[PDB]
C-alpha cells in the first residue's frame, strides 16, 4: 500500500468511471472492465500476428491484402507492418464513408468569427478532396512527391492534407505560426514540389500574414513549382506571382468532384512532420493508420453516434491524429476549431460544445490553465451535458487541474483520460481507457495495446524489475504507429531513438510505476551521450571543464560514431593545456567520462562542424576545430 | 387511343419484328420477349446496383474487382460506377479474344479502293497495338497523358486509338476532315505529347492532304514532342520535321508483338472527344474507362442483338463518337468483327454499302439517315444487284428518321424481313439512351421508342420547370439519374460541364432536345432545343461558324442560323454585313470567298449552305442581334414575326426579307 | 548401335551416377529416374499450360496471378509468359526467405584476399537491398528506368542488381573488364539514369581502375544523373565528380532496412545484358521460373545445399546461377571475387571446404588451367561434401571431363555439361543431377520446354530420325527465353527468329545419337 520510491501514488484512491458516463454512452462499451482490457492487452504483447491481424482487417479497407503483419526490429531499425498490404488514407477517411452516409456530418468547421462557421458532410468532404486533388494531378504531383501546408487550423487544412494522400503523395504541415525562416527550413529539407496556402489568417480577431511568410520563404526554396492559395480574407491587395500561384477557388473548379484514389503500400509515407533542428518525423500509412483508429476507439470509447472536439492544430502530431485520422477514419464528425479559447470571449470552447453537443473534449492543458485564470465563471453559463469523455494531452497535469478540470469542465460526471504520447509515437502510448480503467490523477495509467513499457536504470539500460519503481521510460518492441525515420537522415533516427539504450525505444521521459502498475510520466531526462557503453552527460563536463580556471567558456557537444556509437566533442575558450583539461574530467567525472578530443577556440551549430559538416563567430569554430583535431 | 399532344402516335401501326429476323438469329436471343426487358428496365432504375453488377462482371474483365458499384448525383457532378475496380480497355478488346481464338476476324477493313482492302484478326490487332504503343511507351506517353490522332476511318485510327488506351492514356481523335485551325484548338486544350496521323488520305479516289495539315496547325502546338506517320501513299513529297516526325512502319520494327497492358481505374479518362455546342469553343467531353466500356458492350449486345456470330457495319467514322462507340468499343468488346470502311457510298458508285455487305455477310448495318436520303435519291437502282440476305438488325443514327425514309429503309434494304433499330443518343451520354431492341421491342417509324437499361427518361414543362407526369405529353428531354456511360467531365473545365449538363434543369441531366411520349410510352424526338444545327449527321456550332467568318476583315457583323434541308437535314444559312461594301457585280464572287473562309477555318463540312449579304442585322435596344427574325425568315415564316418595335433598328427587317428572297436561291 | 554420322557416339560406355551422390543427397532427389523424367519433359511439350502452370505457382510468390501461361510464337517474336500476373524479382530472392529464417546464409561472400571475406543472411540481405533501393528511390529511379551496375563479383554487385529490380527497375550488368569505351556503348544504348560502381577494384592481389574507366566513359553519357561508389579500397585519391557521384555508405546511411517492393508484370523487363553490342532483354516471370527450375533439377539443389558458381555477374552465367537461382530457392550462394590462381591454385578448393559446398560450377578454362598447374594442390583440401559438378560455356574435352570427374569429383559426384546461351536465359540442355546418365562431351537430353531439333543447313529443312547432324533448334519458345533486343527488335528477329522460320535459332551445331543425347559441334 505504501510507496518508497513513487511517492506520487502514496494516498491516492482510485476514481471510478462515474454512472452518467454509461447512461450517456450510446451502445455497448468496447471492453467491459479491466479484466478483460488486461487480456487483450497481453495478446497484444505476446502475439501481435493473432491480435493486430484481425483488427487491421476490421477498422481499415484494403486495396491489397497484407502477407505478413509484422517484421523488423529496434535495434535495426527496420520495423514494418502488414507488408504487401495496400489501401489509401483518403478513402478510409472519406470515400468510405461518404457512400454509406453522404449526408453525415464530417467537419464541424468553427471558423475564429462564428458567422463563418459551416458544416462539411462526408459527401462534401469527397467532392472537395477530389477537385483538390484533380488540381495537384495536373501540376504533376504524384506518389513520392511531398507536398507543404501553410494554413490555419480549418476545412482548407483537413482538406489539403487528404487530397495530397490521395495522390499517394506525402503532406508536410507547417503550423501557420511559423516565420518564413522555418518555412524555409521545411520546405527545403522535403524537396516540396507545390505548397498550400491562404492569402491571410484570422486569429482572435486580427490578421495574420499568412501569404506574405511564404513569398518571403519562397525565394529560397526552389523545389517549389506552384502554390494554391485559398481567399481566407480575400484581400485584393495580396500579391500572387505570376506562373506560380494559383487561387483555390479558380483551379477546383474545373475538376469534378470524383477522383480516383492512389494505393499506396503499408509502408509507404503517408507524411512529414518536422519538429520544434527541425528532424521530418516519417509516418508510414497501414500501421499509423490502424494506431489512430485503435486508440480514438478504445481509448476515447468512441462510437458512429459521437462527436469529437479536439483543441488542437493539424501543425501538430495532436491534430493530425485526433482532429483528422482517427476520428475521419471511424466515421464521426470532428469539430475543428480555427481561433483561440477567448475570441471572442473565454465561454468560446463551452459555447462550441454546446452548439454542436460535442460528447469528447480533448485539450492541452495549457488552455485548462489559462481558462482558470481568466474565464472560469463563463463555464456554468453553457450546457456540457452532451459531455462524458475528458481528454489531456502534451504535458503534465497536475492533481489540483485534473480536480478542475474534472469538476469545473465534467460535473464530476465525466472520465478523464490523461493520455501520454509522443510525435514520433503516432498515437496514444500510456491513458486510461475511457469507462474502463480507474483513474489516478496525474497518472496516465495502464500502456495501450501494442505498447510493452519498461522503466530503465538510465546508467546500465537494464530493465528495471517490480512496482514501486522509477526510471526511464523505454518499449520493448515497435508498434504498428511507430515513426519509421528521420526524413533522408535515417542516422539521426537511429542515434535518438534506437541506440541509446540497445533493444529498446528511448522516449526521452523519465515515469515511475506504482504498486497498481500505473505509470506516472516524471518529465523529461537529461540528454545523456552513449560512448561504448558509458552514458555521459554533455552538462556535467561543460561544468568540469568550467571550474579549470584559465577556461572562459565551454561546449560539449555529441556525435555520431561508427565504432563507439556516439562520440564526445568539447569546445573550449580561454596542446599541454588540451591535456590538462582532459585529465580535469576524468578526475572530476570519470575516467570513461573524457571527451573524444578537446577543441582550443548555439550548439546545433557545434555538431555538424564536429561532423566536417554574434553571426561572427562562426567562422572561428570552423576553422579552429579544423587545424588542432588532428589527434 | 387518341393523341392531342403527340400526334405523330395518332393511327400507327406497331411494327412486329418480322419471322425471318429469328430464322436468322444464330442463338435464343438474349432478352426473351417485351416482357421481361420491362422487368429488367425497371431493375436498371430502382436497384441499379444489382443489375449493373452481375452485368459488368460477365460482360468486362477485371485487374481488380470494384467495391462500390454507383455513386454521385448528377446535381454534384459527381457520378462514378465501379469504384476501386481496374481494367483495360484494350485488354478487353483484343487480348481476351486473341488467347481465345487468335484467328478470329477483328477489323475488316474496306479501304476507299477495294484493291487496298485487308482483314486483321484478334492476333493481328494485338501484335500491332503492341507496336504502337511500344513506340509510344518509349517516347515518355504514359498514364494521365493525352495522344492526338488525325487519321481516316481505316485500320491504323483503330490501333492508335487501342495503343494509347493500352499504355492508360486517353486518347482524343480529330475528325480527318477538319481544317489546320480546327487540329490547333483540341491539341492546344488537351496539351498533347504526341500526334498519329498519317502522309496523304483517299476518300472517294481523290487524294486528301492529311500531313500537311497537322504541319500547318503544329506550329501553334507546343506540347506535341513527337509524331507517328503512317504510309498511307508512301508519297515521297511528303515532308517529315526532323526530330519530331517518325514513320509508323520504322519505329513499330523496333518493339515486340507484345506489351503488357497498363491498369487503369474505372473512373481515369478513356478518351477526350471534342464536341460543338451553343458557346463558340469546342468542349472537350470525357469519357471513364468501365463505364463507358460496359455501356458500348451492352447497348451494342442487347440493342443490335450481337452475337458471337454476328459481323457489324458501322457506316460511321472515328471522328464521331459514333465510330468510337459502335464501330470500335461495343463491337470488339463482343469479340465480332467490325468493318472499318474509309471511303464513302458513293464511289465508285452508290452500291458500294451493299456491295460490302454481301462480300462479308455483315449480319448488322449502322448507318445515318443522311446517307439513307442520299442513296434513295441516286442509288436505289443499285440495290436489286446484291444479296442482302445476311442482315437482320437495321440500325439509324444521329438524326430523325421521317417516317417515309424509315419505310424505304425497311423495304429497300432489309426487304421487310430485318429489324429496325432507330437509336437516339448524343456524345455525352457515350452509348445509346433510347432505341427498339433487336427482335424484342415493336417499332413505331420514327419513334426510338422505349428508354434503355439505366436510363430514366423524363419530360420536364418548358415553363414550370417541373416534370410532367403521364403519357400524352411534351416537353424537354431529361434523364433523371447517371447512367454507367455518361459523360464525367469537359476537360479542365468542370463548371462548363455543370453549367450545360446539370444546372439548367437541378436533379436532371439535360439532353439539349425536345421530345414527347405516347400513351404507350414510346418517345418522340423532336430536335434540339438550344440551337444546335446537325448539318449532315455532323453536330455544328452557330458561333463558331459565326467567329470563322468574322475573320475575314471584310465582314463586320455575322449571324448565323439553322433550317430543314432535303439532303442534309439541317442547313446552316449565314447572313453577313460588310464594311464599306457594296458592289454588285462582285457579290456572287465574294459571297464564295465568304464559303472557302468557313472551309479553311472549321473545315469542308461547316461551310453554310447559302451567304446573305445583307446592310445590316435586326438589333435590340442594347445592341444584340435577334437571331429569331432570321430563324423565322430563313424557313418561309416572315408573317410570324410579330411586332419588332422593339428592335433598335426595325426597318432592318425589310431588308433582311428581301435579301433572302433574292440571293438564297441564287 | 553404331553411328555414320555422330561419330563421336562409337563406342561411349554410359556413365551411371554414383552410389556417394544418393548417400550426400539431403532429401528424396526430385526426379526418381530418367523415365520419369520423360513423362515430364513430354508434357512439357505437349501440355506446356499444364506443366508451367503449377510450377510457376509452387516456385515463385505472385502479387498478381496470371490468367494465360503462354501466348505468342518464334515466327511473330511476340512470346509471353504468365500475362497479366505481377511479382517483385527481389521479393522473391530475398523478403520472402529473410520472413522465414532470416538468420539463413544467404552471400557467402570470398574476397580477392580471405581476410576481407564475410557472410550476409537474408536478414541482412533484406536491409542493405532496402538502403541501397531507398537510394536510388530518392535519386528518382522508378519502374521503366534502366541503371547500370559496373562491379566486381562481391556482394556490392548482388545487393545493386537485387535493389535495382527492387524499384521494378532494369539493371544493365556492365563486366568490371570492359574498357572505357566498351562503359560508353552500353550506358548510351539503354539510356541510363544511373550507374553503381566503385572506387577501386582486387583481382590476384592487383589494384584495378574501376572509377577512373567509368569516369572516362561518362564523359559521353548524358543519361547519367547520379553515381553511388562503393569504397572497395577507401583510397582518398579517387575523384567524385561534384554534384553527381555519391559514397556508397554515405547514402545508404540515411534510408531506413525497409523499403516495400514494387510490383511489375510478369512481362516487364528484368534487365538488359550486352553480348555492335547488343541488348539482350529478359522478361520476369519467364526468366525467374527457368532459373529456379533448371537450379532445382538440373544441379538437384535442396534447402540444406550450397552452391558455388564460380561466374561473374558480368555474364550470363553470373545472372542466372550466381544469384537469381540459389536466391530464387533460398539456399546460400558462394560469391567469389578473385582468381582461382591467387593466393595459390588452391582457392577453389580451399572454398568449398571452407564453406562445406554442395555444387561447384565453373568453365572447362578454369579446368584446363588448374590440370596445367594447380593438380597437386586439389589433394590438400576436402571436397568431399560436394555431389554435383557443373560446366558452363565451352564444349567439354572427354579428357577434360575425366580429369574432372576424378580430381575434383573424387570418381564419386555427378558432372552436368550444360549448354546455353544468353538469350536462352537458362539451361537448354544439360543431364540432370541424380537422374541422367552420362556420355562425356555430351550435354545429353534438352530440358524442360525445350524442343530441341536439328535442321539441314543447306535445304533448312528439321532432320527426322537419330544420327543427324546440322544446325541446332528449337520448335517452339520457353519461359525464360529472351524477348528482344532493346529499342531494336528487327535485330532480334534477323538473328534468332527470321534464319529458319518456325524456330529458335541457336546459331551452333548439334549431333543427336541413338539415344537421344545430343552433341555440341560449335558454331555455324
Ligand atoms: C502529444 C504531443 C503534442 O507531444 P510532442 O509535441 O511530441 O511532445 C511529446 C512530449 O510531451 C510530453 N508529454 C506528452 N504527453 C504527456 C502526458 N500525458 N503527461 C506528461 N508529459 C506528457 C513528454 O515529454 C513527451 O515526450
Ligand atoms: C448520336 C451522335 C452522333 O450524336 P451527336 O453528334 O453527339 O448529336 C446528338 C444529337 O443528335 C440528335 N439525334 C441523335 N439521335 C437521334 C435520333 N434517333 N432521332 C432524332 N434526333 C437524334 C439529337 O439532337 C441529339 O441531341
Ligand atoms: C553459357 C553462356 C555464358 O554462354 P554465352 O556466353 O551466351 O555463349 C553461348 C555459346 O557458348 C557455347 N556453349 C555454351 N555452353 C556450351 C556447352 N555446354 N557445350 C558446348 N558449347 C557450349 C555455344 O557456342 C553457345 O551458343
Ligand atoms: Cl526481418
Ligand atoms: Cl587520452
Ligand atoms: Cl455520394
Ligand atoms: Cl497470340
Ligand atoms: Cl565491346
Ligand atoms: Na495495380
Ligand atoms: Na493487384
Amino acid at each position: 500500500q505504501t510507496h518508497n520510491v513513487v511517492h506520487e501514488a502514496n494516498g491516492v484512491k482510485l476514481r471510478e468511471t462515474p454512472k452518467e458516463f454509461f447512461e450517456r454512452q450510446p451502445n455497448k462499451g468496447h471492453i467491459h472492465d479491466v479484466n478483460q482490457y488486461k487480456q487483450m492487452y497481453e495478446q497484444s504483447i505476446k502475439d501481435p500476428q493473432g491480435f493486430f491481424g484481425p483488427l487491421a482487417k476490421e477498422l481499415l479497407s484494403w486495396d491489397h491484402d497484407f502477407h505478413t503483419v509484422k517484421s523488423g526490429t529496434l535495434k535495426n531499425g527496420d520495423a514494418a507492418w502488414f507488408l504487401g498490404g495496400e489501401l489509401n488514407a483518403s478513402y478510409n477517411c472519406v470515400d468510405r464513408h461518404a457512400f454509406a452516409n453522404p449526408d453525415k456530418p464530417a467537419l464541424i468547421c468553427e471558423a475564429d468569427d462564428e458567422k463563418d462557421s459551416h458544416i462539411l458532410t462526408y459527401g462534401d468532404l469527397l467532392r472537395e478532396v477530389s477537385k483538390v486533388a484533380g488540381v495537384l494531378q495536373s501540376w504533376g504531383i504524384k506518389k513520392g512527391d511531398t507536398v507543404a501546408v501553410y494554413l490555419p487550423m480549418n476545412a482548407q487544412a483537413i482538406i489539403a492534407m487528404l487530397a495530397i494522400a490521395r495522390l499517394g503523395a506525402a503532406h508536410s504541415v507547417i503550423f501557420a505560426g511559423f516565420s518564413a525562416g522555418s518555412i524555409k527550413d521545411r520546405v527545403n529539407d522535403a524537396s516540396c514540389k507545390a505548397l498550400i496556402t491562404c492569402d491571410e489568417g484570422k486569429r482572435g480577431g486580427r490578421t495574420t500574414n499568412i501569404k506574405k511568410l511564404c513569398d518571403e520563404a519562397l525565394v529560397d526554396c526552389p523545389t517549389v513549382e506552384k502554390v494554391l492559395v485559398y481567399k481566407r480574407t480575400n484581400n485584393p491587395e495580396i500579391h500572387l506571382t505570376e506562373g506560380r500561384d494559383y487561387y483555390w477557388d479558380v483551379e477546383t473548379a474545373k475538376f469534378p468532384g470524383y477522383l480516383p484514389p492512389v494505393s499506396v503500400n503499408s509502408e509507404d509515407p503517408l507524411f512529414l512532420l518536422y519538429t520544434s533542428t527541425p528532424k521530418g518525423v516519417v509516418h508510414s500509412t497501414a500501421g499509423y493508420l490502424l494506431g489512430a483508429a485503435l486508440s480514438t476507439k478504445y481509448i476515447f470509447d468512441i462510437h458512429p453516434e459521437d462527436i469529437l472536439f479536439t483543441a488542437g492544430d493539424v501543425g501538430w502530431i495532436t491534430g493530425h491524429t485526433y482532429a483528422l485520422y482517427g476520428p475521419l477514419l471511424l466515421g464521426v464528425p470532428t469539430i475543428i476549431f480555427e481561433g483561440t479559447p477567448a475570441y471572442p470571449d473565454y465561454g468560446r470552447f463551452w459555447q462550441i460544445v454546446e452548439k454542436h453537443k460535442a460528447t469528447h473534449f480533448y485539450v492541452a492543458p495549457t488552455a485548462l490553465r489559462l481558462l482558470r485564470k481568466a474565464g472560469e465563471q463563463e463555464i456554468a453559463k453553457y450546457d456540457l451535458s452532451s459531455l462524458r469523455t475528458l481528454g489531456s494531452v502534451g504535458e503534465p497535469i497536475s492533481p489540483d487541474i485534473w480536480e478542475w478540470y474534472n469538476e469545473f469542465v465534467g460535473k464530476n460526471q465525466c472520465h478523464i483520460s490523461d493520455t501520454y504520447w509522443q510525435t514520433e509515437s503516432g498515437s496514444h502510448l500510456i491513458a486510461p481507457l475511457a469507462g474502463v480503467v480507474p483513474n489516478k490523477p496525474g497518472s496516465a495509467s495502464y500502456p495501450f495495446f501494442g505498447i510493452d513499457a519498461a522503466l530503465i536504470d538510465p546508467v546500465t539500460g537494464v530493465e528495471i524489475e517490480g512496482n514501486d519503481a522509477e526510471g526511464v521510460l523505454a518499449i520493448k518492441d515497435h508498434w504498428p504507429s511507430m515513426a519509421r525515420t528521420v526524413y533522408k537522415n535515417h542516422t539521426k533516427y537511429m542515434d535518438t531513438y534506437m541506440n541509446p539504450y540497445p533493444g529498446y525505444y528511448f522516449t526521452g521521459d523519465g515515469a515511475a510505476r506504482d504498486h497498481d502498475g500505473y505509470y506516472w510520466i516524471r518529465g523529461r531526462v537529461d540528454d545523456v551521450v552513449n560512448v561504448s557503453g558509458h552514458r555521459l552527460s554533455t552538462a556535467e563536463i561543460e561544468a568540469a571543464l568550467i571550474e579549470d580556471k584559465k577556461v572562459s567558456e565551454a561546449a560539449v557537444v555529441g556525435i555520431h560514431d561508427d565504432i563507439t556509437g556516439q562520440a564526445v566533442i568539447a569546445y573550449v575558450a580561454l596542446e599541454g593545456l588540451r591535456k590538462e583539461l582532459v585529465l580535469q574530467v576524468r578526475k572530476t567525472i570519470g575516467p570513461f567520462a573524457a571527451p573524444k578530443s578537446v577543441i582550443i577556440v548555439m550548439r546545433r551549430i557545434l555538431r555538424k562542424v564536429s561532423s566536417n559538416e554574434n553571426p561572427q563567430s562562426v567562422e572561428g569554430i570552423i576553422s579552429a576545430f579544423g587545424a588542432q583535431f588532428g589527434k
